[PDB]
């Protein structure tokens, strides 16, 4: 509350760390349905039923040009990527499978540089 808080955590290191996770997931050999934004034009379906389309590229560019307040805001518009995914692909499909390796993959980074 007013004149009341809990200790410091370091945040100087936030960007930094965010932009070797993203470069990690872009690397991955399953991150190619994500890469790039979905062609509006060309993908069916996908304007109406995905209200917040989000990739990989556009996250970089957020991140590049300081548009992330704070760590959540990143792994919100990450896990966003895979929400998408997930309504619109079949589980058993090989882009819907990239989607929920890619997030397990997402996961384990987080936990393991941030908690």
């Amino acid at each position: 509350s007013m004149s009341v808080k809990k200790p410091k955590r370091d945040d100087s290191k936030d960007l930094a760390l965010c932009s070797m996770i993203l470069t990690e997931m872009e690397t991955h050999e399953d991150a190619w349905p994500f890469l790039l934004p979905v062609n509006l034009k060309l993908v069916p379906g996908y304007k109406k039923v995905i209200k917040k389309p989000m990739d990989f590229s556009t996250i970089r560019e957020k991140l590049s040009s300081g548009q992330y307040p704070n760590l959540e805001t990143f792994a919100l518009d990450v896990r966003l990527v895979f929400d998408n995914c997930e309504t619109f692909n079949e589980d058993d499909s090989d882009i819907g499978r990239a989607g929920h390796n890619m997030r397990k993959y997402f996961e384990k980074k987080w936990t393991d540089t941030f908690k």
